[PDB]
RNA sequence: GUAGAAUAAUAGAUUUGAAAUAUUUAUUAUAUAGAUUUAAAGAGAUAAUCAUGGAGUAUAAUAAUUAAAUUU
């Protein structure tokens, strides 16, 4: 098996109720850095992806993240940017078939 | 210029399915292994630009008069 999720190896679970979900959402809304997706997953025996699907974090956090990303991008050299672009192009190509 | 219909894009509202091949789908770091790749100080070729040079080309008092031809 190559690059497969844990849910495929051991079947999907629908154990988590509505109240729990609500709680999770609330937590996400409250403190994203303390209650990050990974942490949530650990808590409720469930995928980070699932958590993400369930619950949007505070938009401020998202904005901050975006800013950070931008900063990182800026910090790049010329060559690296070009390389990144090339990679992106390659990725795009590799869904054509 | 105004009004109404057909289609496209963008935004909003209301629904929507889903634990979504997230031990990488999108993207960011660092490490350890490997593997490679990217020069232009100058140059070649081709083209163009600015020259140099003066081959080639036209002309040989360009007036006046004579005759013819062509337009007013
Ligand atoms: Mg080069």
């Amino acid at each position: 098996n190559v690059l497969v999720g844990k849910s495929t190896v051991n079947g999907k679970t629908y154990h988590l109720g509505p109240q729990e979900i609500d709680e999770i959402r609330k937590l996400r809304l409250d403190n994203p850095q303390k209650y990050t997706r990974k942490f949530l997953a650990a808590k409720y025996g469930i995928s980070p992806l699932f958590v993400s699907m369930v619950s949007k974090p505070s938009e401020q956090h998202v904005q901050i993240m975006e800013s950070r990303l931008q900063e990182i991008q800026s910090r790049w050299k010329e060559k690296r940017r070009i390389a990144r672009e090339d990679r992106k192009r390659r990725k795009l190509l590799w869904y054509q078939a």
